């Protein structure tokens, strides 16, 4: 398990020859260490080209440019640069590729988009911000990349909370195989690939049997120690990870990063049969619906609720009266009882006091819930708990598995425990994997990926956030009605 | 036509016979005043009634639930209350519509029209609400509403109105039902809607008026029993409306109309307006749902607008780099502009652009003469703002640019520094379109019996204009890529010290 996590994938000394970095001193802008596969470019020797000026390999024309984009600056959106190589063969030239990261600069040169393209990415992110819900918009955003990308498969790849994910939309050219529902463990991402990603969020394999070039040499020239590679694109990627390519059996991959909020919350996989590769520019362009995808999200969660605020106001009304005139609370409750249930997606649900419980549908006793309350208490939040497996961090509750696999527990007071307690109960279902999940390797890569199966019980259905805002309306009925009779 | 603003709609003394209105002295309710139509539900005449217990006139519960709300207290969501009133022809079931206001508590009853809503109802609200977030584009989403709205009201046609600068408006998107006469795109003047009104929507976004040829209960009497001046029905639902404007609506055709204010950032922004040709009355339950949709939709009028910029990133992202790297590198930055110019024009939309300093003017595509901006540059610093300028009349404010009208109308003005002494402006040409109105807009109304200005004009027809004087609207985006070039310009400017 964590040694998965272990390996330095920053620094590996190495890229990918279907590119050409250099790293440079700046002041001149000397350079201080280049890539092996720099020799069939210019037809010269490797270390003899260290503290030498970079401009005299570049066109008039371009070496400026280049200089000025250093300190170009404004908004460092500088990338990429076009760049003309002056070589033994004639004209050819080149997408340019720079940053500087730990006092050092890099760089990497790449190969080389119409009125035409802008129209068909503003159309992308127009159906994208039109999505009716988030499994759409998801959808939407692997085949608008797949449209431009050309690749074979896109996927996009959501976290869960344990780093295991799930892919949750997925489309394929006519004749591709599918992953579309599959589960992979954590292990698959390991702690270290995946922090690095939260802050570099685009990456391309375009071939995933590449000839690694190394550099000359691999050392930081201003500070010493290893050459830190991370927010380079040519970065070769850890050889772990690559036979797993031939055994998924795609001949290209990429993948960009869904960061939301800065914690990371899911990937657009890219898979291809023959090798591939896309400009720049294109990974910018799916970058940015990588990026419109994710601000998508939380308007589509804002929008679930607006949706559902309709009942909840009629609910409101009749909950208010229902409660209101009735000489009891506890009554007035009952009434109104089932279309909140209903509400909730919920089987049953519970008030327990200190001094006692009214409990409400498919529940546990009240000996149990106020068992079930006294474990509330110790959590490190006083705010809303939840979860579709209690027994997951309870043990105690596996028997409850029937009626109470999930609990939405919503306190009344500001930090006061008389709580409202919403019970959902087991549905079981079928996850499909990888492989045996539970044999995910440590070492290299699995044989499989053909579908696996696996029965889950005691697990609720999911609580939409959106329940959980009008469990939180509730209370806040029950709330002020509780206090205006003393 | 100010006189048009003076008539105080909100002190008549009267309110609809649908209805009935009442006040009560606070402690055990008693009633303090109310409608001629009392008489009505309860054979009993209006003084027979005053200063008794309200409640007296419920049943256990209903007196209850009514004094439970009155304290209600859960915000003031309380409404509507059933309320079910004891008469002597048989039983009498009501919607209680409680407020307070001008130090009183007003109560009024309307018409429970669904003696229960449904799980059906809830779906299709829904549904429309899906559909309404769903819209590409703000005429679309104004379209959503309006038939959305129409499918739960019923009514013949739904209008989609929107203010300008002066208060006239336009319908932009309208759902009518097969033969009913389409105002889509009229305009109208601010005289239809006149201040007062407006401020009142403002704070006051629902109101129905579903027989526009009532007769008008009045109130016994019209005194505050705390203040004792004319009774504030400003957020009484019930309340009598001007006559002026009901003459408007026979003159319009149509025996009810219901409108929802469109609100947005405390300014009204627009109005739903619904009409039918005979009359309908719509439930209070239904009318908030109308509200709903209007506040779906007033929040996704600026939700479009966000979108609108997300989708015009990439021009911008482009221009920026061909710009970063084209610009810079040229040994001007006049050069540089030069170049870049016609796909920055294409993003900006526009004809001619030009830097002028206080020293200088730096011209790009088709551009007032030097000597005209340089004189648009002086009139821009007496402005007392120092942020963008917009225009699409620009002669309208500085009139001496009236020569140039033909090649600059439109003008978007943008300042490099806090100091602007140096600015980018945009141009664009004056552009023919023709627009209609709802009748003649130059006599908006007529004299009435007896020598005043209230009398609504006898016609709606389509009137048409041609209007070639003004340029094509300047589009939120569209300054946004100006501030944007704008910050470009300034790094060059700045690397450039030397
Ligand atoms: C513990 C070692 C590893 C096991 C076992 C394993 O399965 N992977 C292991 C290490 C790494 N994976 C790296 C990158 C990476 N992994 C994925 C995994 C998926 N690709 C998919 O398409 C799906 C699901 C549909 C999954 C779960 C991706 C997308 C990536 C990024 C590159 C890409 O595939 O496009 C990785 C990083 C190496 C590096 O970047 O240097 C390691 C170490
Ligand atoms: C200055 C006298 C008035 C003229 C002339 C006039 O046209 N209106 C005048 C005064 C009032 N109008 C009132 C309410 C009102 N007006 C409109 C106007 C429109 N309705 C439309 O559908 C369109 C265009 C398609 C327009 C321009 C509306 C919508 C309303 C609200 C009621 C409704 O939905 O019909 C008014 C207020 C009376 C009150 O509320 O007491 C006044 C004084």
């Amino acid at each position: 398990l964590t040694e998965c996590d272990r390996e330095p994938i920053h620094i590996p000394g190495a890229i990918q020859p279907h590119g050409y970095l250099f790293v440079v001193s700046e002041t001149d802008l000397r350079i201080a260490s280049v890539s092996a596969n720099v020799e069939d470019l210019l037809r010269q020797p490797p270390a003899s080209l260290l503290n030498v000026p970079i401009a005299h390999y570049l066109t008039a024309a371009s070496a400026a440019r280049l200089t000025h984009a250093l300190h170009g600056g404004d908004p460092a959106a500088i990338n990429p640069i076009r760049l003309d190589v002056v070589t033994p063969d004639g004209e050819r030239a080149f997408n340019g590729i720079l940053h500087r990261h730990d006092s050092i600069v890099i760089l990497e040169l790449e190969p080389r988009y119409t009125n035409e393209f802008f129209r068909s990415v503003r159309v992308a992110i127009r159906r994208l911000q039109t999505a009716a819900d988030l499994p759409t918009a998801c959808w939407i955003a692997a085949s608008e990349v797949r449209r431009i990308t050309g690749f074979d498969r896109i996927k996009v790849y959501q976290f869960a909370a344990d780093w295991s994910g799930q892919v949750i939309a997925e489309d394929r050219d006519s004749g591709i195989p599918s992953l579309l529902d599959f589960h992979f463990p954590s292990s698959d991402i390991p702690a270290q690939s995946r922090a690095l990603y939260t802050i570099n969020p685009v990456r391309i394999i375009p071939d995933i049997g590449y000839r690694p070039s190394p550099l000359v040499p691999d050392i930081n020239p201003r500070l010493g120690g290893p050459i830190d590679l991370s927010f380079s694109v040519l970065r070769s990627v850890s050889p772990t990870h690559l036979e797993y390519m031939v055994n998924m059996g795609m001949h290209a991959a990429m993948s960009i990063s869904i960061v939301r909020d800065n914690r990371l919350w899911g990937m657009i996989s890219c898979h291809n049969l023959t090798p591939r590769f896309v400009s720049y520019e294109v990974r910018q362009a799916c970058e940015l619906i990588a990026q419109v995808l994710t601000w998508q999200i939380g308007v589509l969660e804002e929008a679930e609720i607006v949706r559902h605020s309709v009942r909840m106001r009629a609910i409101q009304n009749r909950l208010l009266h229902e409660l209101g005139d009735e000489q009891g609370l506890t009554a007035g409750l009952s009434r109104v009882s089932e279309e909140m249930l209903a509400l909730m997606g919920a089987s049953g649900f519970a008030l327990c006091s200190f001094d006692g419980v009214a409990a409400f549908g498919r529940t546990p006793s009240d000996d149990e819930i106020q068992a079930l309350a006294s474990w509330l208490s110790h959590r490190e939040s006083r705010g809303i708990f939840q979860t579709q497996q209690l027994s997951a961090s309870f043990p105690e509750a596996e028997v409850y598995s029937d009626i109470a696999s999930g609990l939405l527990a919503v306190p009344l007071g500001r930090a006061s425990t008389t709580l409202m307690l919403w019970f959902r109960p087991e549905v079981a279902q079928t996850v499909t994997w990888g492989g045996d999940p539970h044999k995910p390797v440590r070492l290299q890569t699995r044989a499989s990926f053909e579908a696996w199966r696996e029965e889950v019980r005691d697990r609720s259905r999911p609580w939409r956030s959106h329940e959980i805002v009008a469990a939180e309306e509730i209370r806040d009925l029950v709330v002020d009605v509780i206090l205006g009779r003393a």
